[PDB]
């Protein structure tokens, strides 16, 4: 396949999970100030706006990996936070309408 149509895909999906974030508590990296005890727990963080920088550096050259740090986002928040958190249940969410963003975006991947 050709990487331009390839990553403009990637960015279609991107700004289409990123839409899922209603709220905006994964669009960027976790604050350390707010969260100082982050790091000890979550061995890499991730966010939607370092997975579009990732994206322009040509870090995703197939979905696998793409859809790898999407997870990671996901399973982050739910290691971190309570099961009777917001936090919590909006990973389980993301997880949910993100999963099913993703598995369209496979397709049109599929049909290049
Ligand atoms: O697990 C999370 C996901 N994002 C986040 C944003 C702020 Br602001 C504060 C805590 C978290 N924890």
């Amino acid at each position: 396949m050709q990487l331009t149509p390839f990553l403009i895909l990637l960015r279609k999906t991107l700004e289409q999970l990123q839409e899922k974030d209603t709220g905006n508590i994964f669009s960027e990296p976790v604050p350390l100030s707010e969260v100082p005890d982050y790091l000890d727990h979550i061995k890499k963080p991730m966010d939607f706006f370092t997975m579009k920088q990732n994206l322009e550096a040509y870090r995703y050259l197939n979905f696998d990996d793409f859809e790898e740090d999407f997870n990671l986002i996901v399973s982050n928040c739910l290691k971190y936070n309570a099961k009777d958190t917001i936090f919590y249940r909006a990973a389980v969410r993301l997880r949910e309408q993100g999963g099913a963003v993703l598995r369209q975006a496979r397709r049109q991947a599929e049909k290049m």
